[PDB]
């Protein structure tokens, strides 16, 4: 009857950025390569959080809702978002700046967990958005921006676990 925080994380994103991969790496420590395009789903795992005991709930979304209020509700439920491109495909760079809008309609909070996410880190021969205009991004943001693969496993905690530290300070 001891209550754990929950942290609720939603990961925003456009179509084949890695949100599934992402969070299929750090739920079950497997690289997934077809899990279905339009298929949104919630996970929950117990992880130890700077030594506290915590639960995790992942929102991995798919950017199917039938309306606009089915996913200004969903993002309404988050704590905090990773916002998730993929270096290798700069219109899904591009359009990290929608997700970023729809998130501060719904929350109302320039300062809202988020952290930008440049995944496929693993190909950097077919980047297509450069280091330097992502960090600038996330200096505009005031947003940490951190590269990860879901392939090889960089930096998949990193980003989970430093936005779990956002919500702990913000949401105090
Ligand atoms: N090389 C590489 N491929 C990735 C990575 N993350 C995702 N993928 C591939 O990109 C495709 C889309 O990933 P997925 O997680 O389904 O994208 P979503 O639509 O954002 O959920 C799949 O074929 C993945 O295997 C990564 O970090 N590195
Ligand atoms: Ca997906």
């Amino acid at each position: 009857q001891n209550s754990l925080a929950l942290h609720k994380v939603i990961m925003v994103g456009s179509g084949g950025v890695g949100k599934s991969a992402l969070t299929l790496q750090f739920m079950y420590d497997e690289f997934v390569e077809d899990y279905e395009p339009t298929k949104a789903d919630s996970y929950r795992k117990k992880v130890v959080l700077d030594g506290e005991e915590v639960q995790i709930d992942i929102l991995d979304t798919a950017g199917q809702e039938d309306y606009a209020a089915i996913r200004d509700n969903y993002f309404r439920s988050g704590e905090g978002f990773l916002c998730v491109f993929s270096i290798t495909e700069m219109e899904s760079f591009a359009a990290t700046a929608d997700f970023r809008e729809q998130i501060l309609r719904v929350k109302e909070d320039e300062n809202v967990p988020f952290l930008l996410v440049g995944n496929k880190s693993d190909l950097e021969d077919k980047r297509q958005v450069s280091v330097e205009e992502a960090k600038n991004r996330a200096e505009q943001w005031n947003v940490n921006y951190v590269e990860t693969s879901a392939k090889t496993r960089a930096n998949v905690d990193k980003v989970f676990f430093d936005l779990m530290r956002e919500i702990r300070a913000r949401l105090e």
